[PDB]
């Protein structure tokens, strides 16, 4: 059962000037999708500190980077307080329309899309290097939910059957075949080391095989 959604205007519009924008600079949308990780487990530990009981779906608060060359995707994995299905449906827990009518005018007031994530919108950075993304996430309070999409102005909603998650997000990045560098392990390590060194979260970049 899987239902398709129409993404706001205001969102499709956002996408679209990411996908069609020239703009060199690709590499941060790993940095905006770490803090969105960071952001994520922040909140888990901040409820956890008055009921313990918020932990027993996972005790560990970490980001992992997954790339897999086999299937052209890179993930990243957190465990932190995951989205409920209204979350998902809101636009990934984000303010996303003020956030990107407040980006768009400073785009044209001298500002570059690496600024992205101080409006509240840097998940969606990710189309930067992915034709299609794919977000596995699991709330406390709610089932565990996959969304998806290549853009073009919808995305879907469906119970996931796939592996129990415990707790938190992965985003799985289809990326695109210009864009594979970002599954090399120095290409990772280098834009960590640049842009994420002050994460307060464990951060494990995978090997493959
Ligand atoms: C904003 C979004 C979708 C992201 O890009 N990463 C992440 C991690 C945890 C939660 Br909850 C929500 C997110």
């Amino acid at each position: 059962e899987v239902e398709t959604f129409a993404f706001q205007a205001e969102i499709a519009q956002l996408m679209s000037l990411i996908i069609n924008t020239f703009y060199s600079n690709k590499e941060i949308f790993l940095r905006e999708l770490i803090s969105n990780s960071s952001d994520a487990l922040d909140k888990i530990r901040y409820e956890s500190l008055t009921d313990p009981s918020k932990l027993d779906s996972g005790k560990e608060l970490h980001i992992n980077l997954i790339p897999n060359k086999q299937d052209r995707t890179l993930t990243i994995v957190d465990t932190g307080i995951g989205m409920t299905k209204a979350d998902l449906i809101n636009n990934l827990g984000t303010i996303a329309k003020s956030g990107t009518k407040a980006f768009m005018e400073a785009l044209q007031a001298g500002a570059d899309i690496s600024m992205i994530g101080q409006f509240g919108v840097g998940f969606y950075s990710a189309y930067l290097v992915a034709e299609k993304v794919t977000v596995i996430t699991k709330h406390n309070d709610d089932e565990q939910y996959a969304w998806e999409s290549s853009a073009g102005g919808s995305f879907t909603v469906r119970t996931d059957t796939g592996e129990p998650m415990g707790r938190g997000t992965k985003v799985i990045l289809h990326l695109k075949e210009d864009q594979t560098e970002y599954l090399e392990e120095r290409r990772i390590k280098e834009i960590v080391k640049k842009h994420s060194q002050f994460i307060g979260y464990p951060i494990t970049l995978f090997v493959e095989k």
